[PDB]
């Protein structure tokens, strides 16, 4: 419960944020975030040090490909039944770890509120 | 569990990160944090944005003081009896919330390690 800045064990911090379809029922966020060919998400990724992952119903836009990988049964694929959502995953030392998070964090708000006044 | 950015609740942040007294047995931490008559940590608590407390045994810096509060029994003074650590409270949507938990996160690693290299 305590943090030591001098623990030898990293420390993770994850948050799933929803990817707020319920507010913008028409935009296309799955590939916003994306890109083409996972170029955008490569980036972001990159600039911020975090694992973003976009997870949930509709996070591979393919209907029929994610329906076909939930009903197989394999646990990789059990998120597909979530909210659609980003996943941030970030590990480091208390300073470095909350800097990260901070980073993707807001970054990845810049595209779930696609309309903030800049 | 997850995070919705247009929820009307903010979301808090708290760490209790402990001061280093194992590695710095002879370095005043909670002086230098406190600072003459409490300016150091006004001023910290004013440039990052959050809440920011030293709490646990040796936090008065006054061996008797702490006996008399702990031995009354009241609950405010319940924490006297914990290792000495700084504690960090900040709430906010979560994008805000992060980023101010990342600035007094790295502030207060500043404070308590004292001879990392600038």
């Amino acid at each position: 419960n305590y943090l030591d800045l001098f623990s030898h064990k990293n420390m993770k911090l994850k948050e799933r944020v929803l990817i707020p379809v319920k507010q913008y029922p028409k935009f296309n966020f799955v590939g916003k975030i994306l890109g083409p060919q996972g170029n955008t998400i490569k980036r972001l990724q990159e600039e911020t040090g975090a694992k973003i992952s976009v997870l949930g119903k509709g996070s591979m836009r393919d209907k029929a490909k994610e329906e076909e990988l939930r009903k197989g049964g394999d646990p990789k694929y059990a998120h597909l039944n979530m909210d659609l959502h980003v996943f941030i995953e970030v590990f480091g030392p208390p300073c470095e770890a909350y800097a990260l998070m901070a980073h993707a964090m807001c970054e990845v708000k810049k595209f779930l509120v696609p309309d903030m006044m800049d």
